[PDB]
């Protein structure tokens, strides 16, 4: 049973590869770094049971994954943009940066999803889990460009699900905040940053960052299809920070 | 492991009981019919692993449950109003029916919750899962009193989670629609009533009622605490009808 | 052209009376203090163009108002609870206080609305404007009972609008926060409470409390029926604190 | 006293021009046809008190508008995509069409808003009114691309308002559905399409198309800034179809 995970070295990627591999999936992985054959080999060495794709185009990931299996059971569309770009303000930000924000967080997942429909429908269904952000639903003053691009992909999930769910193709969005992960909250900064630790005590009812295995537990539960009627919505992964 | 499930014979009750007992729980059950001791003996014999309480007051259920075990791991607050009161209109409805709507759907879960905080905190945490309705978030023309009462309890979950999550007491709301259950979508309606399958085809992207085991899968997933960061929010169980 | 404002002395009452009287309305006012006849004549003397009702039951205010005119053009359902109670916690709170929360903020507005439909329909339509709270839509840690009660009435507006709009009976909910009013944010508090000014600088994009005349401007605009297609929704009145 | 209205000949453009001019504004108008000198002269002569711009690039509209007055009081960002591109499906749709959807509905408004910030702040504030769509908040099965692009601009309003409000720059999003307008619901469609009249009867509580003067009343009310604390939110203009 195979899963496709995008941007595997970033954001919720490590968590998704870990939990899905432990669940018995063969995890086929995309990452910008995988254009390099050497980085492909190191990744597979460091992550038993994975396959690293060379393909970089969003519309070609599905065809490239289908080289290593009969069908795709789960796609984790783990879209991200490197820090500090997520905090780019409205004023003075270049048009290139504006377009890149939508390219990485809205156009890339659309082109992926579009390419996926036909093969996934032929296999009788699958799950597509988009990793977005809390600002997909709740706005933040310092994310005035990141927020809009994330909200587009949340709306993509809720609208596209109205039609794809009848094909057995189940779409979901996760909107993390205060989630322990290499892109926005690496374990290295927690101990050194007492403003963060005070921010979490103030704003996160759970009182801690969410753990990689808890993100992994949500992903594997969704991939199992055992609760299919919750298809088509946004799940906050924020320790109670949202709503 | 102890679970308390309220109104066990109705709504989400049977689904919860089947799945929690299958996951190794001892399920302590409340139900109006359990005033009669013979009902209590029959329910227990038909459902291995369950203990039927005689207690009927919402604020005494926790104490009565703690007569059978050291701590409660999960409370399923499975509140409901007999069909067809869920469709009571605004005009011509008695003040007494209006108050009963809030009593069963809004006051009762609050008195339950308030009684549970001290013992659940002292035990190190628990999960408290409120079964509400889709109209807890999205209004429907025929539910102008049922909706308000359900929305209150969804707001209870979202607000009370801000303080209780720090005690390890994890609250959630499930808002079902088109969920195959004896109160609102019994199998008999699916078989007998031509209009229901027509409605589901038009309005439910999944194209079917939600199964009891699928509701059960969600309840036992939440009760495990493996994805604790999703605390404090509303989950649609509608097959894509919401949002 | 007559308007009915409830709890005229508190919350959004003074703003409503002032703006509506300025817009040419004869403002019939309900208030608990009006059970004392001296207070009725003091109120009418201090507020030219008002009528202070003796009536206190919600379901009788409409008939009491039609003693002074042939139709009600606008109802401002200005429900409130005396200040400290909006912060009532779950733990240790008496059943009586819980029930009074719902009585003032959820049952009283329903019983008023129920009583108004037939005369309002007979008169070709009207506007009913419910003054609720920001916590009707966005939860807050310190409002776990006030929140539920307010959310019930916002959902009442959203549900009841689905039928009553066809009668020309236009329902709206306004949800204030940081609104300069005698109940929650008197001008006294702004000068006396440096914490309030810091909190407003931090959390309110507008940077200031909303003015009574701005709340009046919202009310009179809704009462005009000039933008009727926005019927049946919740308007944040928070200086950008919501969403 | 000047306003800028974009795509003046489409969507909410005619409503905004007529109402703003009736209200005493000099309305500077952008439109794709205004590249034709003869179309500019004809529009100006058919619409007394307007000024037609030749400029077509979003980030130059403001400076071109400022050629005619010292300050802009209101900007109506009236963004649209020609029918029936709003119904573009996921499958088979070209990459260029996906990109054009975001260009017209998401990137164009962002580049306009960015260019406006500095001169609007120097004038001590202004109103910026984005005309989006009901699908910016509520998904629809047949708008899986139009929805995401609209949702991004709604999220832009909600996020950008967190900072721009302190400058007196007040942002709002209006989300029409069943709004009588030349692009999506011209009067002739109401006459030629009994399916449309039945859909409105079934789904729109108000029971009719929203009128252009009602959209103009909402725009003109927002432009007055008289109820500034409602800044930074989405207004349904749907006749109760939403929420
Ligand atoms: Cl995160
Ligand atoms: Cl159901
Ligand atoms: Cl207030
Ligand atoms: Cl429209």
């Amino acid at each position: 049973v195979i899963a496709l995970v995008t941007h595997a070295r970033h954001f919720a990627g490590p968590a998704a590869v870990e939990a899905l591999t432990q669940d018995g999936y063969t995890v086929v992985c995309h990452d910008a770094s995988f254009a390099d054959a050497a980085e492909r080999q190191r990744f597979e060495s460091e992550n038993p049971g994975t396959i690293a794709l060379a393909e970089q185009k969003p519309e070609r990931l599905v065809d490239a994954t289908l080289q290593h299996g009969e069908a795709i059971d789960t796609i984790v569309s783990n879209d991200y943009i490197p820090r500090p770009m997520n905090r780019l303000p409205l004023e003075g930000t270049s048009e290139a940066d504006i377009r890149q924000m939508f390219e990485a967080l809205s156009i890339f997942p659309i082109l992926l999803l579009q390419s996926a429909i036909a093969p996934l429908r032929a296999a009788g269904g699958a799950s597509v889990i988009f990793i977005t952000s809390s600002v997909g639903k709740k706005p933040l003053a310092y994310n005035p460009l990141y927020g809009p691009a994330r909200a587009a992909t949340v709306a993509l999930v809720e609208s596209a699900a109205k039609t794809l769910s009848r094909d057995g193709i189940l779409l979901y969005a996760i909107g993390p905040a205060f989630f322990n992960n290499p892109t926005y909250f690496p374990t290295s900064d927690w101990e050194n940053n007492p403003e963060l630790r005070e921010r979490v005590d103030r704003d996160v009812p759970l009182g801690r960052l969410g753990r990689p295995d808890e993100m992994g537990a949500l992903i594997t539960f969704l991939a199992s299809r055992r609760a299919a009627p919750i298809v088509g919505q946004f799940f906050a992964f924020t320790g109670g920070y949202l709503p």
